[PDB]
């Protein structure tokens, strides 16, 4: 149908935005703590832990494959990967507080697609 093609446009427009806020967030992050899944060989109980790992590599598989439908998926992935962070490391460590100047500074990156993706529909 002419509906299911408009659609796709909008998702295909929603991921082309999606892929510049991913790129934005991973700047936030220059040591690539995030960039990759905590690997299962060198941290053997890490699902004894965090039930729903996330990472920057999985969340641009999904984009690429426009599995976002909306911004909220999106953040809700964003969201796993610097609460997992802050609940399997802690306070002192280089990893908590990359995740929490992660946060700090994807504020403002979210805050305006939010306002894009509003306004844009």
């Amino acid at each position: 149908s002419m509906e299911q093609v408009a659609m796709e446009l909008r998702l295909t427009e929603l991921t082309r935005l999606l892929r510049s806020v991913l790129d934005q967030l991973q700047d936030k992050d220059p040591a690539r703590i995030f960039a990759q899944p905590v690997s299962l060989k060198e941290v053997p109980d890490y699902l004894d832990h965090i039930k729903h790992p996330m990472d920057f590599a999985t969340m641009r598989k999904r984009l690429e494959a426009q599995g976002y439908k909306n911004l909220h998926e999106f953040e809700e992935d964003f969201d796993l990967i610097i609460d997992n962070c802050m609940k399997y490391n802690a306070r002192d460590t280089v990893f908590y507080r990359a995740a929490v100047r992660l946060r700090d500074q994807g504020g403002v990156v979210l805050r305006q697609a939010r306002r894009e993706v509003d306004s844009i529909g």
